[PDB]
C-alpha cells in the first residue's frame, strides 16, 4: 500500500499530484488488481484526460524520478513505460498501442529467498533515453507487489502517470508498442508466480523488452 504522487527533477519533488495525474481511491492507497481493467492505464479514472494535471518541460537524457508515498514495502519488480502524446500531454487518454517499456529491474536470490531492488524505497528513478523524440509524453511507473501472486488475480499493480514535455530529443523510435490493458495477462509468468515455495532462479518481468534506443 503506497502511491506515486510527484515527480522528482533535479534533485527536488514537484508537488504531490501536480505533474501526476491524482486517481480515485488515492487516499486508500489501494492496488490495482485487474489487469484487463482501464485501472492498469494510470490507475482508477486517471487515464481519460489530465485536464487538471500540468507538464513538467524535461530534456531527453535527463533522469526523472518520482517520490514514494510512505515506501515499497512489498516485495517485486519496479517498471516504466512512456506514451508519445499527438498534442498536449493533458488531453491524451493513453489509449492504443502507444506505450514503450524505458525500465524494470529483477531480483536476486539470497539465503532468505528474493530479495529486490526497490525493498523500502521512498523515492525512484528512470532516465528518459537520450534518442527519445521531441514531444508530450505520459510517464507510467509501475511496482508489481507479488507476495500474494501465488494464484491467479493475486499480483497488486501500484501506479501513477505523470505528464512530461521533451526536449533535446534524438531520432529514436521507440517499439516495441503495447496497450493498457492488453500488454499484461493474468496467467504471465511475471504475474502468476509463487515467488517463495520453489525460490525463483530466473524471474522474467511481464510486458515487452526495454527500448533502450
Ligand atoms: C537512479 O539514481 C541512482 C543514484 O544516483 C543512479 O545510480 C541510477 O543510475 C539512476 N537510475 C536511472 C534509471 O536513471
Ligand atoms: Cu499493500
Amino acid at each position: 500500500h503506497y502511491v506515486f504522487p510527484a515527480l522528482v527533477q533535479d534533485g527536488a519533488a514537484t508537488g504531490d499530484w501536480k505533474y501526476v495525474r491524482d486517481w480515485t481511491g488515492s487516499y486508500g492507497n489501494g492496488p490495482v488488481e485487474d489487469v484487463t481493467s482501464l485501472d492498469i492505464r494510470c490507475n482508477k479514472d486517471a487515464s481519460t484526460n489530465g485536464n487538471a494535471t500540468e507538464t513538467l518541460p524535461v530534456k531527453a537524457g535527463e533522469e526523472i524520478g518520482f517520490t514514494v508515498r510512505t515506501n515499497i514495502g512489498h516485495p517485486g519488480p519496479l517498471l516504466a513505460y512512456m506514451a508519445k502524446a499527438p498534442g498536449d500531454a493533458s488531453d491524451f487518454d493513453g489509449d492504443g498501442q502507444v506505450w514503450f517499456k524505458i525500465y524494470e529491474d529483477g531480483p536476486t536470490v539470497t539465503d532468505d529467498g528474493l530479495t529486490w531492488p526497490s525493498d523500502g524505497a521512498t523515492n525512484v528513478n528512470f532516465t528518459i533515453p537520450s534518442s527519445l523524440p521531441d514531444g508530450d509524453y505520459l510517464l507510467r511507473v509501475e511496482h508489481i507487489a507479488l507476495h500474494g501472486a501465488g494464484t491467479e488475480g493475486g499480483a497488486q499493480f501500484y501506479l501513477s502517470c505523470g505528464q512530461v514535455s521533451v526536449t533535446g530529443g534524438g531520432n529514436g523510435d521507440p517499439a516495441p508498442l503495447v496497450a493498457f490493458p492488453g500488454a499484461y495477462d493474468p496467467t504471465d509468468p511475471g504475474i502468476l508466480i509463487n515467488i517463495y515455495w520453489p525460490v525463483p532462479t530466473n524471474y522474467t518481468p511481464p510486458g515487452p523488452k526495454v527500448w533502450s534506443g
